[PDB]
């Protein structure tokens, strides 16, 4: 039933700038595993990254709070270029994400995140593609999220908008800041669809983000505070809920460089 995704010629062109990150919820190492770190996915099948043979899914399947199985597109690009927009293309249907987060904790913690733009680090230093390096902050730009129930709506996704460009970790000293209690916009995009895919663009470049769901334009928001950060695109599962596992389908996912985005 299970198959290599670099077998599929409709993944071939994202995995070959891409490598995989995968948690091992059962491992004893301590940090995930890496694969594919020169973009050659040639037989890698596992437990959290296949194709699904009948259906030609890329699947991507993980248990545990926080852990994540994922690609991370090689590419660190700058979000401040005119007439470069850097897009991430994905056709997706998550599975049953309502079961997956049943069992969890807390309200708080109902959420699968399946796509990111996250920083490398500042454009000002010198580090190659594919690694984060000075300048980083644990914060991604966005991240497009499955969420079981926020403010009344139930099963919709939502893109979660890190605002600003301040570093608000654990040992930043600021997270007792304004800019720290503020520093999210967390705006709702649409229902998880009935039946059939969730079409998504994102488009990073020209100091905006634009998000479109199903090709109508959701998020159109300026990111000039945002653009002395290098950037990347991940795709894939990475849970915030507690006791179960996510899975999402993704029958397109691609990566390309565009002249200008797509706003309808
Ligand atoms: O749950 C929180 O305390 C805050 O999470 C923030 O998102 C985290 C996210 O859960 C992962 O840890 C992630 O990739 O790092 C994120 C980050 O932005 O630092 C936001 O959701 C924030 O609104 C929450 O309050």
């Amino acid at each position: 039933d299970k198959a290599a995704p670099a077998d599929y010629e409709q993944f071939q062109d994202v995995l070959k700038v891409s490598k995989l990150q995968a948690s091992d919820p059962e491992g004893k190492s301590g940090n995930k595993s890496e694969y594919a770190l020169n973009g050659e996915f040639d037989g890698l099948v596992l437990d959290s990254f296949y194709v699904d043979k009948a259906s030609e899914a890329l699947v991507f399947k993980m248990p545990g709070y926080k852990n994540a199985s994922e690609v991370r597109i090689y590419k660190n690009f700058n979000v401040g270029e005119a007439d470069k927009y850097y897009h991430l293309g994905a056709e997706i249907k998550p599975i049953n994400p309502r079961a997956s987060v049943a069992n969890t904790d807390k309200a708080k913690n109902d959420a699968i995140t399946y796509l990111q733009v996250h920083n490398a680090g500042s454009v000002s230093a010198d580090f190659p593609d594919g690694v984060s390096g000075e300048g980083y902050i644990p914060h991604p730009l966005v991240r497009v999220v499955y969420e079981a129930e926020r403010s009344g709506k139930n099963d919709w996704y939502w893109a979660v908008i890190k605002n600003n460009a301040v570093n608000c970790g654990s040992k930043s000293g600021n997270k007792g800041t304004e800019e720290c209690k503020n520093a999210y916009l967390k705006l709702p995009i649409a229902p998880i669809a009935k039946e059939g895919t969730d079409k998504f663009d994102i488009y990073v470049g020209g100091n905006k983000l634009i998000i479109n769901h199903n090709d109508k334009t959701a998020i159109n928001h300026d990111i000039t505070y945002w653009n002395e950060k290098k950037s990347y695109f991940k795709a894939g599962v990475y849970n915030q809920f507690k006791n179960g596992e996510s899975e999402a389908h993704f029958y397109k996912l691609t990566y390309s460089v565009e002249s200008e985005p797509v706003i309808r």
